[PDB]
């Protein structure tokens, strides 16, 4: 058993010569050599079984990724675990080895407009597949976008994903915490549980802005502060958009604010392509019902060099629609059985 930074990695004998990469949800990510396929791979160690929410995140991801097959979604090549439930303490998920993630890339690298266009195209192409499966990713952010050496992009981490449920999306003011804060749509803080596809388009718009400037566009320092940053750039919502918000507490909070003017995108991003800024505006639209959808975004003039609906596939088998951790562990054991001897 090889150890990496005081952490056992029981992945032998198939996977050897381990190297640290970073941290996932319930454990670390390493690279390793695959002695069967004679290539290096990435391996994520997960230790979720003490906690019901961890088991939930682990089961969601495994169930989804084993059904999905798409060029812009990183797949599961192998799952390593003990042969019995009694002996199962950790799970190792083996995936293609990528070169970097967009979070690390944006810390030091300026993106050319050609790279921004290609990265955005690939994010939306993968997102089209996800949404066609009636699935919401719900945690899109640069660290969940992986790049290989030729800048092919893959979406990672479905542990926060859910099946879309727009009829049950409404909730009260200041109750929801969906997504990582900086990528969270304004309606999460106002009246939404994050159960509609527009949640993901907002996150993509935040990622686009960050690719244009190498800094987060809405860097809220805490929960309600996130809405301060959003409104500081978008300006005050229109009467029509407020009439959309029937919840009285959320609407009255917005009405209590002083009038704020919109900051023009081309003042925030003076070197950006004007077509990129037009698409950015449509993704970062306050009203989630008016916000552009993934297939419309793919057809936007900014992406005309890449757009090809017949090469933008959808899912064959969409997902249609309280468990103690003991039952979740059994479910995880069952879902991973296909990779055993
Ligand atoms: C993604 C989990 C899989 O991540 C990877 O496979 C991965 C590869 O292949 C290369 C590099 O450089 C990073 C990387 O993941 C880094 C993770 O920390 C990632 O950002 C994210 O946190 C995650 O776990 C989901």
């Amino acid at each position: 058993p090889e150890m990496v930074r005081g952490q056992v990695f029981d992945v032998g004998p198939r996977y050897t010569n381990l190297s640290y990469i970073g941290e996932g949800a319930y454990g670390m990510v390493c690279s390793a050599y695959d002695n069967l396929n004679k290539v290096r791979v990435a391996i994520k160690k997960i230790s979720p079984f003490e906690h019901q929410t961890y088991c939930q995140r682990t089961l969601r991801e495994i169930k989804i990724l084993l059904r999905f097959r798409h060029e812009n979604i990183i797949g599961i090549n192998d799952i390593i675990r003990a042969p019995t439930i009694e002996q199962m303490k950790d799970v190792y998920i083996v995936q293609d080895l990528m070169e970097t993630d967009l979070y690390k890339l944006l810390k030091t690298q300026h993106l050319s407009n050609d790279h921004i266009c290609y990265f955005l195209y690939q994010i939306l192409r993968g997102l089209k597949y996800i949404h066609s499966a009636n699935v919401l990713h719900r945690d899109l952010k640069p660290s969940n976008l992986l790049l290989n050496t030729t800048c092919d992009l893959k979406i990672c981490d479905f542990g926060l994903a859910r099946v879309a449920d727009p009829d049950h999306d409404h909730t009260g003011f200041l109750t929801e915490y969906v997504a990582t804060r900086w990528y969270r749509a304004p309606e999460i803080m106002l009246n939404s549980k994050g159960y509609t596809k527009s949640i993901d388009i907002w996150s993509v718009g935040c990622i686009l802005a960050e690719m244009l400037s190498n800094r987060p566009i809405f860097p809220g320092k805490h929960y309600l502060d996130q809405l301060n940053h959003i409104l500081g750039i978008l300006g005050s919502p229109s009467q029509e958009d407020l009439n959309c918000i029937i919840n009285l507490k959320a609407r009255n909070y917005l009405l209590s604010l002083p009038h704020k003017n919109k900051v023009p995108w081309n003042r925030l991003f003076p070197n950006a392509d004007s077509k990129a800024l037009d698409l950015l505006d449509k993704m970062l639209t306050f009203n989630p019902h008016k916000r552009i959808e993934v297939e419309q975004a793919l057809a936007h003039p900014y992406l005309e060099q890449y757009y090809d609906p017949s090469d933008e596939p959808i899912a064959e088998a969409p997902f249609k629609f309280d468990l103690p951790k003991e039952k979740l562990k059994e479910l995880i054991f069952e879902e991973t059985a296909r990779f055993q001897p």
